[PDB]
DNA sequence: ACGCTATTATCGCTATTAGT
DNA sequence: ACTAATAGCGATAATAGCGT
């Protein structure tokens, strides 16, 4: 089934089960247990999100081969 | 039986004092000069956005670091 | 330093919204 | 309707951190 609603709760408070307050920038909810800096809301659609997740990993696993690769040029 | 994490940082558990809480380090325990051996214990319920910061901090370090290389190598 | 129980967080379970 | 997602309550397992 699609998912097409946008979750007002933070992802932790999601993930923890408990009602979020929903304060922002960081709700209390996490400010309190400490995590504030854990603490975010989601924009997006649930497949959206993953597709954005998807990009920012390859971007990511591409940076780290091509640093290697200057790295290695850097003391060949 | 549940899986309750502790929260607070693994010193003050130990001492079983009242962590503060901040991070990257509490105040408790850099008051006491340990500063930097003050970490927190993994949550299940924080693993994705622990990872996700990792990830931005990582990404975030690693463009400046190919511009760095990019000079250097000229 | 720590024993000890008041304070506090987990997750089975109830409601409710909404995809097909 | 049927029932996959969501929201998140609350009994109570367990940590929290006070006071000897
Ligand atoms: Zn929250
Ligand atoms: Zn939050
Ligand atoms: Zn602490
Ligand atoms: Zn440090
Ligand atoms: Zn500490």
């Amino acid at each position: 089934r699609k998912r097409n609603r946008i979750p007002l709760g933070c992802t932790i408070c999601r993930k923890r089960k408990v009602k979020c307050d929903k304060l922002r920038p960081h709700c209390q909810q996490c400010t309190k247990t400490g995590v504030a800096h854990l603490c975010h809301y989601m924009e997006q659609t649930w497949a959206e999100e993953a597709e954005k997740e998807l990009l920012k990993d390859n971007e990511l696993k591409k940076l780290r081969e091509r640093v290697k690769s200057l790295e290695k040029t850097l003391s060949k």
